């Protein structure tokens, strides 16, 4: 076979992990909605794609959501000009489907488990409390003149009120634009100005990992260049002395005390914009409609994680990420279950924090990024070994390919080999999970996204010819043939960039921008960004298979390989390797470590995949979501031309 | 028994007035919807409360109102945090339920009987005319940029166009804030600024009691401190020269002439705010939603007054009062009947005006306040005795406890002992009538509100312990157990004050602020405000029983007793008595009359209730709705005159100076 | 008989044209919705009028349109106070019924045949393309802050994007106010200021008949006196170097490139205003609601022209005219057929342009004005004789009474005596066609509108007594007894003028302002405006019969007769006659020609109708819609370059 699984230390015959007993309906656990085998997944999946799927999507839309006005058409439009339409005639409100309809049925059921930065301050927020807080904020926004269609910037840390600020905007038909708390004043400025918002919601200070986020300090600097912002709502999170501008700035609690605890729901057309979300050139504000996005997040959350009514979904991401949008707030609350708002880091107070949380609340699912798993892997298994963690049934990975080493560490310790691992592939532009194994039906492989989700008709294209590589054992670029409900509708006031980025390069398709491969079993392998691909002497090297090989060597915590122009091979491979903090870098020779890694790569991939130069760095350039910034490293090693900015100075200094 | 009826001259066994013949389906009168006995009221009432009442309330809302979008949930929310919800998902429009759907069935039926200040200028306003006037005003407001959710101030006298200005706001989804015509410039300013309205509706002048109300003069003075008001629509009521500011002020007739006579109805969510109404500390803007309030006003009117399609309802109150909101405009027009807009006073041209009106239009119900009833008692029965008044079937009282003396004068002369008397207890914050006898089912008692209305689950609480006084013959503070559709939703931009006033003092309940008593027959007695109670040597005195005792003495027209701290008795009783203007002044010594009143109180209540000092004054401090301002007298008779409020919009503000001068 | 047909050279017994074979269901043509005789038209019409007609109107509204929310009441209000209501409770969107529901059914079906000024640049615009363009413009408007109820001025030539600009406004609930491209800056200014619009849509330049319309040049002059206009969207139609005002003016293509190709449809109540249209004293902004107007245009287009799904409707009018509003955009697109946007004149490149167009696209109906018919009649029959034109089934005339001479030229050459001729009478204030023959059921007469459309119960009133002239063979002023769905709802911010013009003069009726006559056959004859009537010695002379008489004399191309105060006859007749440019007036003495025309009128009408003085002019004062401006001539004999010529001759 030509397409090979990501390098792993386990033999392939022992590397097929079928759904465990917890995902089989045993141990008193809920039977999965999809099961018990791969055919059972395809039987349902094939109903959701092709030109005969309209009846299926219409039925699901009416089952999943509560509509004020029914729709007549199911789908319309296409990629060509960016006129995607789903359920155009229907009306609904997101805050109603995420709050009201569950409050009316069981008001005391916990909507949010608020895990505070300090574990002792954690508490449960019922649907009643969240609904009342949401309605108060909505009335405050109306009193500020916020109208349906106006943009509202949210600059909030991971306190539970962030969901109230999200859903308050959705309740009145406003368009919220959430920005990671802790972004620089310049980054926040650009996103406030691009959405042309007149109202901004923030805190006095944020608390993550025992560190203070000077939110109001940053907002003041940014708004010195944001003339359109007239009202700033400041949530009193810490109570520390922070500057306040009289007239413009008002306290969250004081404003909400003047407002009623109920607010009517604005009846939104399906294609009314629900939110703007800028991704970390110019800031790209991905715009999502209402009904399609909500339906997508609801069904993926229900099917990709096998959600059941009493479950407690624990997504540890930040709401500044689409993962937080879709699988902390909208997805979980749409289905009417409990969701987790994690305010701290995975290592505060100690690297046992994740597992202290899981056993404290009896979390039934855990959702996080590969970068977090690698962080916990390099801290020691003592922090996980002595935990129960039996409430869990599904563990999810999102943001990047998951190295088989991290995959196993996730599977072995967090799941105790009794949880299904769902490597969920998707994008901010996809709205909901696009490719992931259904935990109760699909047998997994370390690092494989497996098979596409409902409504996702994906294929592999030759990047040069542009034609479909039919069959298995093929490698190329991933594309989608048909629109899906939760697909992004535009880029805010830059629809030209929306079409040129995803619709022009391969006409007739959606262009994810990812290299993909379909091995001989039909499993989809998403091996990294197309821009990250390295072509050594006519050999397409993907960063996932190379980095997966490097982590197989003892002591390695994280790696990142980029491409640079080479005299002989056209393009050569350069590697950045982060060793575990408890490595004896003095005992193992630096040059010897490079040779050991080089031979390691040669053994599992091929002679061509060996790095030509290796760089030792304390950490890698990373976004706030956890993605490795390979483009940044690539330009640095080329001479032409976000979590910890100090890594940039270290990388360029080590370049010489 | 411990709980005793309000002082009356009739024994209790001869003081129970069963439903009269007119309310029995006889004398060619419509058979009541509820009857014939008390059991028939309980059988239906029990469907409206308890955990099985959604089935009843859902049916009534859908049968009573026309909805643009149906609702899914019946009720939700509660008192605790002030998130009351009724029919959340439904959409509707008030102006549609009060105008359009009746215009479509019989456009020529009289919607408003306009009783002008001068009787000769009275005329009938059909539903067609009222709808066209409303749609024109709505289009004028739309042309001013008024959007759904915007506030509009109404400063209009009791001319028939006032209903058009109300329903025009409701038609476009705006929130009208009506202020009594004649309020001082300072009082109007504060209410115009508090609702943050940008448009003001007013007249050039108002006409009541043959005197000119310089409305536009007052509006001009107030608007120098109301910067948010950009457009003022002036109704030409008298036509006298009044200042007009070009651009800001434009004439009603001219503006409406540029607009079509139909306007689309904004589809309002059930919980969208319908109106703000400031009640006479800081101005308290009581906010009401749409569907709950509309349903409440409609059902109370249909059941408390036994409304039938052809009836002609005559509420003489002013639209600046919640009684006018609910039982002049919204209540009556929703039910599709005729309602009265009375522009004059009860004594202009003469104290026979009320009864001339009833016999001219053949009014079938009359609704007014005790202050007006006592006033007519004090003018002479020659002005009422020689009237027919046989069209009437139900007489209503609202605003304060009804004195057994006034109740009888109401029953004897206005009704000729052939009308059922409905003592309707409620508040601006309740939206619709809370406690009242159903005329065709309940036998009344002088001064008793009798039994609570549908959807009202009320109880008696000990004000200290906070526990329910179960059973009969109990006395305490009135509370409600469950929300009711028409309950106020908030105080405009002061939801904290809303919760602290009605929801915090007795958590889990609504606190009316009224002392109440449930006698041994189950009848409820609302004996006055809790703030007005006087505790003489640990004995709780309610202002109703004391003033009812005083009114039992011949010659008494009106009284008002307040409390003052006493060294020995803790609190002592002080009385303010307004005797008829033609009493034996100078002939009967002031000191001689004071002793007679004190002994009368000692004879019917007890020695502790005897006033220690009595003050004779020409009138009492009163609001424009007719409530006696006992807080003013209490603070004045306690040396707190410097700490009084904005007593400028009082019915007669000069009476305040008389009380403080009469300090000794 | 007292009521006589308009002067024609054909005998009356040879002047009744029954539905031709193409309109009878033969030759592979669709069965007409109404047929085959007059009784079939009356049988259906009686359901649409009277106090039991709600059942019919409810069914049509629900079958014809797609509603977001259903209605309960059918009709309400009346003429008295101007509170007409139709389907008050229902919601819908015009852009949805004209674009979305057809895009969802067949996106590639051609919505607009765009006939460019140069024939070689013509192309088909599919429903998909038109919908995408509309949604982009709608999103551009929303980004400008345009809200439901805001007015938007449209100053666009006859390029296909004009429909996109119309429907974009309708999509978001805005009220579009279209103004003829080429109107002076003063006329544009007055109409822009009266609607208080915040946004204006125009082109850099327009092209009609090979000439440049400096649209943006005119806009600049007008906006120097239009304070409320903040944003101007300029469509690059020609691309010529034109001034642009930074900030205020932005390009259509550039703005639309920033927007998605879909936009949600605003859910409009039936009586929400759809558009303002000023008619060419002070400018009169006629306002139309949504559901009534849309339903009216749909049914008249379906029945007056016997529209069928695959038909290709060719209305050559301009969208600045109500004919363009109702029977270029709304009518056809609502019914989901193909419509024509004709950008040129009927004589560019040659007077065969109309007929070259018909055979190129195989148009199934043609709709135009008498002013266009008369122009081509005087250009030579060689340009029409040698064309196929067999795709046509119905030819329509609109704007003014159709002279029997032009009527025959229409039927003889353009129709080849195989098309039904529909003389459609209505006004901007009626919304849709009021009186017209149903082509598959009614036998026509040259110059007669025949019978009123469904829902139109019209009558004749004696202009003096004010009483109804019941029966046939009656002549007077035309009025309507009951409101009809598409009736105009008001005049923008002048409901007083609206009531005084149409509702006050004859209370209880709608006053069209036209002299009318109902002959012994029940046929209705619209003989001209009441203001144009001439009372010679107590004889009511209508301009149609007098001008029809003048056109019966050979060499006459167009005429216009006005009234004059006379000492003896009370009112005297003055005639303005336009002879063909290739007439040798130098050979024929002026006085000789006048006597021949004067006697001609004496022969066909009577001695009293003879003009007292006849004036020879190259052309007549005309609007852009084609109506003859008789008021101009009337005051001229008392105390666009044609005005200078007319005043000099009478001296
Ligand atoms: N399961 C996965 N396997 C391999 N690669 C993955 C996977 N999930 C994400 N990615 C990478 O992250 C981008 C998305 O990031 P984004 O923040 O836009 O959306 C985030 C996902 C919510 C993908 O385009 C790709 O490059
Ligand atoms: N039948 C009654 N018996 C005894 N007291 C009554 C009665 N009606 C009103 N009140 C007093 O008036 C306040 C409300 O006045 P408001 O103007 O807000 O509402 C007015 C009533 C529409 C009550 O709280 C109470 O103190």
């Amino acid at each position: 076979h030509h397409v090979h699984p990501l390098p792993d230390s386990v033999p392939e015959s022992e590397d097929l992990f079928a759904p465990p007993p917890r995902m089989q309906g045993k141990e008193g656990r809920p039977k999965p909605h999809i099961g018990p085998n791969y055919e059972s997944y395809v039987k349902e999946w094939a109903k959701t794609v092709g030109p005969n799927s309209d009846e299926w999507w219409a039925a699901k839309a009416r089952e999943t959501l509560d509509w004020y006005d029914d729709f007549k058409t199911v789908r319309a439009g296409g990629f060509e000009h960016g006129d995607v339409q789903w359920f155009p005639e229907g009306t609904l409100n997101a805050a109603y489907n995420c709050l009201d309809r569950h409050y009316y049925k069981n008001p005391k059921k916990t909507a949010i488990i608020y895990e505070a930065d300090e574990p002792s301050e954690s508490r449960e927020v019922s649907y009643e409390e969240l609904m009342q807080e949401t309605c108060r904020v909505a009335n405050v926004l109306k009193s500020y003149g916020v109208k349906k269609g106006d943009a509202v910037s949210i600059y909030l840390p991971m306190t539970w009120q962030a969901a109230a600020a999200f859903l308050a905007c959705a309740r009145i038909g406003a368009i919220h634009s959430a920005v990671f708390a802790g972004f620089s004043a310049e980054s926040l400025r650009d996103r406030v100005n691009d959405c042309e918002c007149k109202v901004l919601i923030t805190t006095d200070e944020g608390r993550r990992g025992g560190k203070t986020i000077a939110t109001k300090q940053i907002v003041d600097a940014a708004l010195q260049q944001c003339p359109l912002v007239e009202n700033v709502l400041v949530l009193r999170r810490t109570g520390n002395k922070v500057p306040m501008t009289e007239g413009r700035d008002k306290w969250w609690d004081e404003e909400c005390a003047k407002m009623p605890a109920y607010c009517p729901c604005e009846r939104m057309a399906s294609e009314d914009p629900l939110f703007i979300l800028y991704t970390s050139g110019k800031p790209k504000g991905v715009v999502h409609s209402t009904a399609g996005y909500l339906l997508g997040t609801a069904l993926t959350l229900k099917y990709v994680f096998d959600a059941h009514p009493d479950d407690r979904f624990a997504c540890m991401a930040d709401i500044g990420w689409i993962t937080g949008h879709s699988y902390i707030i909208y997805g979980p609350l749409a289905n009417g279950i409990t969701t987790a708002v994690f305010e701290s880091t995975p290592v505060y107070p100690t690297p046992s924090r994740y597992w202290d949380f899981v056993d404290k609340w009896k979390a039934t699912q855990l959702y996080t990024a590969p970068t977090a798993i690698r962080l916990l892997r390099r801290m020691g298994e003592d922090h996980v070994k002595n935990h129960d963690l039996s409430s869990l049934r599904v563990l999810g990975s999102v943001g990047e390919p998951i190295n088989p080493e991290a995959w196993h560490w996730y599977n072995d310790f967090a799941g105790k080999n009794q949880c299904a691992i769902v490597d969920t592939y998707w994008m901010t532009e996809t709205g909901s999970i696009s490719i992931a194994p259904l935990p109760g039906a699909i047998s997994t492989k370390p690092g494989s996204a497996t098979f596409p989700f409902f409504g996702m008709d994906v294929d592999i294209i030759d990047p040069q010819t542009g034609q479909v590589l039919e069959g298995n054992d093929v490698e190329g670029v991933l594309v989608a043939r048909r629109p899906w409900p939760s697909i992004a509708r535009t880029v805010y006031r830059d629809h030209k960039r929306y079409l040129e980025t995803y619709m022009k390069p391969y006409p007739g398709y959606f262009f994810f921008g990812d290299g993909a491969a379909r091995d001989y079993d039909g499993y989809m392998w998403i091996k990294g960004r197309v821009d990250d691909v390295i072509n050594v002497s006519g050999h397409r090297l993907s960063t996932a298979e190379v980095e997966s090989a490097l982590i197989l060597h003892k002591g390695v915590a994280e790696t990142a390989v980029v491409g640079c122009a080479d005299d002989l091979t056209g393009q050569a491979v350069y590697a950045f390797v982060t060793m575990k903090p408890e490595f004896d870098l003095k005992a193992t020779k630096e040059a010897d470590l490079s040779k050991e890694l080089a031979i390691q790569v040669r053994k599992v991939i091929g002679p061509f995949a060996a790095p030509k130069k290796i760089y030792l760095v304390s950490d890698l350039p990373k976004t706030r979501s956890g993605k490795i910034m390979r483009r940044v490293l690539r330009k640095i090693v080329a001479g032409e031309g976000i979590a910890d900015p100090q890594i940039v100075e270290e990388v360029k200094q080590k370049v010489t």
